[PDB]
């Protein structure tokens, strides 16, 4: 846990979500499986705030995102956001679109590994979050919908236009946000959208398994492999060698890289500590 | 479209490459089957300025770029390109590559989405123009090479070494700059060339019914999906999910997003305006 | 290249094995009995042989092997792991800056690397293939970016930077995260193979695909690779002014004169390098 805390308390009570910690593991559970688990202002607002929270705590060591009922997530709710924004103002437009580009960058950002567990449709907003996650594990039933130009928005909606083409190619990308058509799991697979295909109804538990097996690992290791992998995609061959220079000793002055000649010194399992 | 014209007027006749505009659908067809449609510098010319006069004022919703005869197009005329080009001055040949590289700017920039309907050899320039369009609508008999360096001039020509790469990939990328080697349409499809594989004889067809399907469709949403994959290609995340924000939240002002809402409260089809 | 000055070429190479002909340069990872486990000498031997070959222009392609039953299995865990534990912040840092300029230097180079792989790649041994511009793999390749697995970030040398833009952001993040093994299969399908041999025969293959690029147009070749390392960090309006003056620059070249000659004469052109 990180010490860094000031006049600032935690929240006692995630109202728009459900939210269970255990073992270092969190478990974010979308509201609403009656409604496919359709967003709404305050979901998003929870998001954001629930990941800066866990993230100035270095609460967890993993974090799954699930949704339950028929599907993972079908966006954002058609009356109680499209709606609402047909009254606002000029700067609430803007408030909304930027709180929804900061949910996935602080997505990208948090120092722990976040792990998508799909099944059903993940569509709009729904298919973004799945995209921003650092693992995609899917049940055969997932169909991702990029489908932001079907309500007469673009598909650089909340990020997915940076995060699309690195993750499948600019020409993947392109006919998936442009057409919003339905990517079923063998295309998804085939084209670079899913980092482990289960069995039919076994993504939650998969997801579960994947993040005990991280949370289980060295901690800090793996927490900046992803701020490298993170920064490095915006920034030059020179700089990154630099930065990978920079951790790499760092890390090398850990508990956990000397725990690892330790164990294998004297032919053991390395006790990880996460610093 | 777009009322911001000036002085300039538009060019009645283009001479070089066979242009029809249906509807809100380009259709520019190179010419001279004969010759497998090589490219003139004047059909490099006529391609530069109408792309500018198509720009400008916002003609089209969509532009299919097609090929007569046996195939796409089979790059640069050998006589009347490459033997001109050994006795220009230094401040030609600088002209020259220009125009080229700007002819592919122009693509990735124009306002609209570009499809190619590819069948038979797309080679050299050919291959770099279909490479930049935003689909390819591709029959089993299309191949692509990539292959200046069997002239012996460097496989990055007109944008091929910046767009191939976040195409297909860097280590795909390299083996086909560097060795120049025909991609057959399996290949092609397998590593992300291909938006659409149809029948034998069916690319021109095809890709005229995708163009109408964009044309049909919100233009303006479509344009701005355009602009962001293209923009965001070259920026960090943080500023990625700025532009988004503008941009959504400038869309979320626009008639097809009301429109899209008007339309599902009455359980009828939204009748988009592109504005 | 005539620009030398008073800074002489090695003699000889200790710590892996280098052998030249007619352009191609083989260099071979020592100690196979060990599946090439690398020391800081060897590190040190890629740097300085890498910057010779460079600042010399004197070959038109570079293959890197391992002989024994595997590529190479990354950094020795007691020869550079266990050194690594005693040392001062300063020599962590000088270590860790000297593998990510092995991997730029191999990624600048004006002539295309190839390595052949056979059994393990990893750690390090994955790397050094993913930075070359040909990977040439037999069916038993098993790449493995098992950083994480020694308690250091999967960001080791370049990884980072070059993986995800080789097989994608979500490939990327779990190879480098989980470290797991890639075999041949999977790996062809994601984008880490340029060519698949069949069993034994990487070596081979990548002696005749170096000696295709040593037989080609070697300033063109050069230039393709430049621009395609340039680019990645470039945006679109820039990326086609070095085209543009790069394109412009080659066509002053003897090569594109050559090849519109011979083209036309319809004899096989004659190239040059220039
Ligand atoms: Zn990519
Ligand atoms: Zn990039």
């Amino acid at each position: 846990m990180s010490p860094f805390t000031g006049s600032a308390a935690p929240t006692p009570e995630w109202r728009h979500l459900r939210v269970e910690i255990t073992d270092g593991v969190a478990t974010v559970t979308l509201a609403r499986p009656d409604k496919l688990n359709a967003l709404t202002f305050e979901a998003y607002a929870d998001l954001r705030d629930l990941l800066a929270e866990l993230s100035r705590r270095r609460a967890v060591r993993a974090l799954v995102l699930a949704g339950e009922g028929r599907g993972f997530c079908s966006g954002g709710d058609v009356d109680e956001i499209i709606g609402a924004t047909l009254s606002m103002d000029t700067a609430r437009l803007l408030d909304f679109n930027r709180m929804t580009g900061q949910v996935v960058r602080a997505v990208r950002e948090c120092p722990f590994p976040v792990i998508a567990a799909l099944h059903g449709v993940a569509a709009g907003a729904g298919a973004v979050l799945a995209l921003a996650a650092d693992f995609r594990v899917a049940d055969p039933s997932t169909r991702f919908a990029f489908l932001f130009t079907r309500v007469g928005l673009s598909g650089g909606d909340m990020g997915a236009a940076y995060l699309l083409p690195r993750v499948v190619g600019l020409g993947h990308a392109t006919r998936l946000l442009m057409l919003g058509d339905t990517v079923r799991a063998p295309e998804a697979e085939r084209i670079g959208l899913i980092s482990e295909l289960t069995e039919e109804g076994r993504a939650d538990e998969a997801a579960r398994t994947l993040a005990r097996r991280l949370a289980d690992g060295p901690a800090l290791a793996h927490a900046q492999t992803k701020a490298l992998l993170t920064a490095e995609l915006d920034m030059p061959l020179a700089a990154a060698v630099e930065l990978d220079a920079s951790t790499q000793a760092l890390l090398m002055t850990g508990e956990d890289y000397a725990e690892f000649h330790a164990a294998f010194t004297e032919k053991r399992p390395p006790k990880w500590q996460g610093r």
